[PDB]
């Protein structure tokens, strides 16, 4: 593995751990707010946090198997106060776009350095990340379609609860 | 509902478990690249993942009880270690510290008559105890085998067997 | 052998559970016929919860009989029957469950003080089930508040609770 | 809809069933602790108490489904002191005869007021109550046949234990 | 690791269980040969003796797995002469109450010293011992209910035989 | 009916088996915690052998009860607890098994002399099992001596015994 | 081939078994008709008679297969009058002790004369006879424990009926 690819992979491990924390904090906001219980969204975000940690694990396995040191850096406290349900999913979606871009950057570097084993390895991750980014866009758009007049938050929360349930099953 | 003190201790425990997860990943990586000791490396990786599972279970409990989760900043884990004995000695000491921290929570739950929380924590007391004992056993086996000749190989194979039997 | 204090607290708990069971039957009936819609989802849920409370009473009576302790049943007061609305009924129910949780904690505390470990051990199923019940009532109450009662809110809330009742049996 | 008179009689019947349930729990406890335990009789009476509560529940379902208010009354503290096993079963049997009579009164009323849906619904209850009344008469008579000289109480208790077990 | 005080109490508990096992073997033999054989009671007491040894073994496993030395003491010669069946079950019941109290003492100590892993482990034992104590009370009371006039001893022995058979 | 001598020898054998069981539990504990490594393979093996010795005691008690002979339990002396090393512990255990074999031979011999064939016949399972145990201890002792204690010898020996324990249960 | 002395002892044993079978048939009949029927004891003794004949047959097979002449003697008319149920089982038990002694004598002889094939063959018989002797002692003792006041004979007969049924 090249020096640059090693550095980018280590940074990606750290980004995934940071994402996991961020989504746990968002999950907690859904259940208890900046200090309603939106348990559908809360469950979905918790499960997504756990999935991000699974990505970090898979990257660590790859580093260990390739004999490259894993360099875990300090963990920053995630944001814990959010304005509302739309805003939380808008931040999440933007965050997923940033993660997509960071993976694209690694893949691009693997092509440039002719590291095709690493290119090949990363395909599961490109593909899963894309599905995640699209899923967040879809939920964000559904929250906006439903609206928050009357029982809109309830309907949105039930919609997201359904998505969470179907992705575990 | 939960007392202020119990909430604070539970949040601190979530952070301690995340910190443990990172520490064990760093130890795992030292095993692979610090000689490659893949048996120890796999075992420690799996133990890191298990600590994160403990953090998750605690977060579920907090969410379900409507208590805010406060994830804090954590220092980077130590990454340089002196040798295989020393790494397992540090790990074991760390597990004893985690045991003590859980005992403190359980003690506070008794004092504040929070028996729902006492009851919840029993799986965690039990699993943590099994972990602490397992680390002591591995440490002692590493010392029984010794590092003369192929001792490190035998120790690594022994630990590889433990890792395999605990996933199965 | 059980201490005098523990015997008295266990007997009081039998009587409290019978009282709770009747209270939940009365709440159930309010849902079906209270002064003015039929809320059969909530009505079914509360009926089922009433029956479960009586099962708690029965389990405590079995324990007393098996331990050779006399059961001392007192008069069980007629429950309250008039309620102001759906939110209020679930607010009262939730507060009532919190009171039951406290009363069990008090017994458990006394078992520790008198070193009655057998009784401590017996009571753990009850601590655990009670906590699940208290949380369930908090969740329903919060959902009722999220939905609101503008337009078909009450219908939505009732359908939500109907679904919970069905999934728990 | 159900007539006013029938509604009142049905609610009174619910209350009688709840009252019976409590009385039989108290009788059950006397068997266990009223030394020595009559656990056969104690189990049988406990189970009969539970069955009476099942009847109360069935009646409440019918009221809820018919859109009629359920009006639960206070349940009086039951008798707790009894002179002996014969006397307890004599009281129980007399109590079951009273419950039979109270059901007959409702059914009679349903015929007179032309509430045939209610008449039809109550048939399971007429039938089950009759079986209960007969069962109590049979047990009481068996207790009398066995007698209490020597180990007569033991024999009676074992007989009733057998009945309790076969009915579960 | 386990505290010094808890280690000592746990070892004492092992020894109490071994002592109980021997006492119940002696009581079993009195039933068979203390003419006539009370083989129902004899079988029940033998089986209970074996169960006490199973408790001793479970405790020893816990000590071995926790790296604590097991210190077995001499087991005193048990009482072998008894006045009758009531008296034997009265002694047995009192003995079970003493064992219950000794377990409560350890559990209490575990709470006070914050050894929650040990508290958690001991719950199976608290629960099983309570069932045993109650079972002895029930048998003793049944022996008293049956009496010894005529074939009372036979009836009592057949009752206990039935219990022994259903518990296997 | 059993002779006086046979009754006394059978009672003595009950007490010897209880004493053996305790001795093997103490040896087991030495393996796990003796003054200085954890030898859990040997520890498990010896625990299991202790339990089996107690099963021998139980079978003899059943025979006495069924034959209407009083069981006369004496005090069971505390076992020895300090041992010098792995070789020495298995040397003591093997010698102890040889002594038990002799004590059974003495009973069998007395049964022949008193023409107590029923007792002779009963004792054959015990002669046979004891012989298998004695041989097993000789085999382990010899294996411990073949491996030696230079380097990881103790570890190898402990793994060997662990395998025997596992295959016997 | 079998020695002359062993052949004679084996033939005598066949004859003893045939004689036992007849004696137990007579005892069986006394139970049924010696008013009232003790059919439990009657069935048990009949079945035991049949079992003794099965032992005779097994011994005859061994003699035939070893090429030794079987010499059957006259079977003496058995006792037919007995004083009561205790006395009948006391005679039966004493008879079983005599049969045990006669088997011990043959086995002893086989050791002394070095006929180990015969020693080996006889082990099933030593073992079965011992179980029979013990069973008769147990029944006799139970008859004594129950007593004959009131319905004691009925209880004893039902007890033995149960044994007969479980052994088939
Ligand atoms: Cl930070
Ligand atoms: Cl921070
Ligand atoms: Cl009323
Ligand atoms: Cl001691
Ligand atoms: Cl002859
Ligand atoms: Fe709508
Ligand atoms: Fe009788
Ligand atoms: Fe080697
Ligand atoms: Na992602
Ligand atoms: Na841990
Ligand atoms: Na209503
Ligand atoms: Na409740
Ligand atoms: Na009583
Ligand atoms: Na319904
Ligand atoms: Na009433
Ligand atoms: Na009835
Ligand atoms: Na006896
Ligand atoms: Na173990
Ligand atoms: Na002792
Ligand atoms: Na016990
Ligand atoms: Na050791
Ligand atoms: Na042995
Ligand atoms: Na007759
Ligand atoms: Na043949
Ligand atoms: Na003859
Ligand atoms: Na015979």
């Amino acid at each position: 593995l090249s020096k640059d690819i090693i550095k980018l992979l280590n940074e990606q491990v750290n980004k995934e751990m940071n994402s996991s924390n961020l989504y746990m904090s968002m999950s907690s906001w859904c259940y208890t707010g900046s200090r309603y219980s939106l348990d559908g969204c809360g469950t979905f975000l918790f499960d997504h946090a756990a999935e991000e940690y699974e990505h970090a694990k898979k990257l660590i396995v790859f580093l260990n198997e390739n004999n490259v040191p894993v360099q875990l850096t300090s963990i920053s406290a995630p944001e814990h106060k959010f304005e509302g349900l739309t805003q939380i999913f808008q931040k999440a979606y933007e965050h997923e776009q940033h993660i997509s871009e960071s993976i694209n950057n690694i893949v691009d570097h693997a092509i440039k350095s002719k590291d095709h084993a690493t290119f090949n390895f990363l395909q599961w991750y490109v593909s899963e990340q894309h599905e995640e980014e699209v899923l967040f866009k879809d939920i964000l758009d559904k929250i906006e379609l439903i609206g928050n007049e009357n029982h809109g938050l309830y309907l949105a929360d039930q919609y997201v609860k359904g998505i969470a349930k179907s992705r575990k099953s």
